[PDB]
């Protein structure tokens, strides 16, 4: 509260630690369905179902750009990625598939970076 603070977590290296996570995501063989922004002409559906359209070169501007506050803000664009990718595609799907194996790759990155 007013005064009353929990001690200084050094947030000073978050930028440059989720920059890392992000090149790892970028570089993951299974990212493909993930580079690039859907395009929103050729592809059915994918305009008035995904409310938020989300992808790594997307979170890689934000983060370029300081769009981020926090690392929280971060973590969630990287989810709604994955989120939007369920959406849209059945599980038993190649890239159902690979939303299921990017997500798992970014939860133990992310919680051996930061938890």
């Amino acid at each position: 509260s007013m005064s009353v603070k929990k001690p200084k977590r050094d947030d000073s290296k978050d930028l440059a630690l989720c920059s890392m996570i992000l090149t790892e995501m970028e570089t993951h063989e299974d990212a493909w369905p993930f580079l690039l922004p859907v395009n929103l002409k050729l592809v059915p559906g994918y305009k008035k179902v995904i409310k938020k359209p989300m992808d790594f070169s997307t979170i890689r501007e934000k983060l370029s750009s300081g769009q981020y506050p926090n690392l929280e803000t971060f973590a969630l664009d990287v989810r709604l990625v994955f989120d939007n990718c369920e959406t849209f595609n059945e599980d038993d799907s190649d890239i159902g598939r690979a939303g299921h194996n990017m997500r798992k790759y970014f939860e133990k990155k992310w919680t051996d970076t930061f938890k």
